This record gives structure tokens, sequence and C-alpha cells, in this order.
DNA sequence: ATGTGACTTATAGTCCGTG
DNA sequence: TCACGGACTATAAGTCACA
């Protein structure tokens, strides 16, 4: 999957441009910290509620968000 | 009870009607169960980004186009 | 046509660890 | 702190019998 492997390399760009460990971005995700790591590694294939916990654990609008993925998407050679 | 969710729902049907298609024939672009589209469209499947690229090329829509589409409903 | 409940099967996502 | 893995539970994927 073409995508899931945009928006694993979007959230963790953004996790290290502010600073957060995987257990910060895990805790204000709600989610496990493996599971941020899976998502980081392996591209996991998250659901849209778990892309917006995210999203919101990162402290990014979802347009911001989403614009990245954009940007991520039309990168290309 | 997701705010990006029902966002999402919003911009498949809206896509799918833009298109003319039934879910019925989105089912069949798309290889899902037209029951599943249902679902989706009706905010009550929390649907996989696997899903949803499914779902993209059934409507025959690029990735940026849904997410520029996406973008401008949460903005509304 | 679309909608929905009630399922079974597959996997998202958690929890327990390690070097 | 994080990559990595076993094993587990909660929930999405996928289907169908109605409505």
């Amino acid at each position: 999957s073409f995508l899931l492997s945009k928006v694993s390399f979007v959230i963790k760009k953004i996790r290290l441009e502010k600073g957060m460990t995987q257990e910060d971005l895990a805790y204000k995700s709600n989610l496990d910290r493996t599971y941020i790591s899976g998502i980081e590694r392996n591209s996991r294939n998250l659901t849209i509620k778990s892309l917006e916990l995210i999203m919101k654990g990162l402290e990014v609008s979802d347009v911001v968000f989403f614009e990245m993925l954009i940007k991520e998407i039309l990168k290309h050679d």
C-alpha cells in the first residue's frame, strides 16, 4: 500500500519536528507505544478514527496533516 | 461520533453521486460489498486507510483530488 | 435502488516482554 | 527510547437475510 507509507512518513515527520517521543505520542493519542512504532516502521493499516487520534496527539490540524500528505503524494523522481 | 469519519463518509458519497454511480456500481468497481459501502456512507463503519484506497480507486478519483475535497469539507 | 442487524473471519490495536 | 516479537482482545472486513 502506497497511501499507508505516505501517512506513516508524515506521522513520523511531524512527531520529530515536535520533538516528541513515540511514548509522548502514544499517550496523547490514547494508543499503545508499540502501535506508534508499528505505524512508523511498518506503515500499519490505521483506521480513520485512529488517524484522527494521532493528528490530535501531534497537535496538528487535520487540514495541515492532509496538506503535508498531499505534498508527500506529489513528491516525484 | 467522529469528526473526521463524518467528513470522510460525506466526501465518498458526494463524489459517488457526482460520478452518477450507485453504491452497487461503486461495489463493482472497488470490489467491495454494496451493503459495506452503505454502512460507510451512513457513518457507521470506522474504515481503514486500505479500504479507503479501494474506494478511491473505485470512484476513479486520485488520492490528491480526494484529499483536496476532504480539506474543503473540513473547512466548511 | 438503499438500509440495517446479526453474524463469521481477518486484523487493528493492546499488553507483555527483550537487547 | 525504540526496534522488534509473542500472544492476546477489541473491532474492522466481509456477507447475507431481510426491510
